[PDB]
């Protein structure tokens, strides 16, 4: 399919484990994915203090239409010293491995994939 629904678990910023998906804009939009497909994916709410607690580049989500059975229709986009790959809409978070963080909430998406 085009589109995968899923729901993300949210997690507070300083309970994250592992901060950033790797090295290059290449390898976190892949590890995004991946994470995103195997179920591994958290969502980090953007605040002021969040983004410099988190490792560049950064993978965003974005609102990509104005929502299936509750599910957002997002795409991804990643930002590493300030330039962003991608253009999308409105960010909903920031994407971070899961590895067993307690969640606060789920976030329905809608996943160009």
């Amino acid at each position: 399919k085009t589109h995968v629904q899923l729901s993300l678990p949210v997690l507070q910023v300083r309970d994250v484990l592992v901060r950033g998906f790797g090295d290059s804009v290449e390898e976190v939009l892949s590890e995004a994915r991946q994470h995103l497909k195997d179920g591994t994916c958290g969502l980090v709410e953007v605040e002021k203090g969040v983004l410099p607690q988190l490792e560049q580049p950064y993978v965003f989500i974005k609102r990509s239409d104005a929502a299936p059975h509750g599910h957002v229709m997002v795409e991804l986009v990643a930002e590493l010293e300030g330039i962003q790959y991608g253009r999308s809409g409105e960010t909903l978070g920031v994407l971070v491995p899961h590895v067993g963080e307690i969640p606060v909430a789920y976030r329905k998406v809608l996943l160009r994939k």
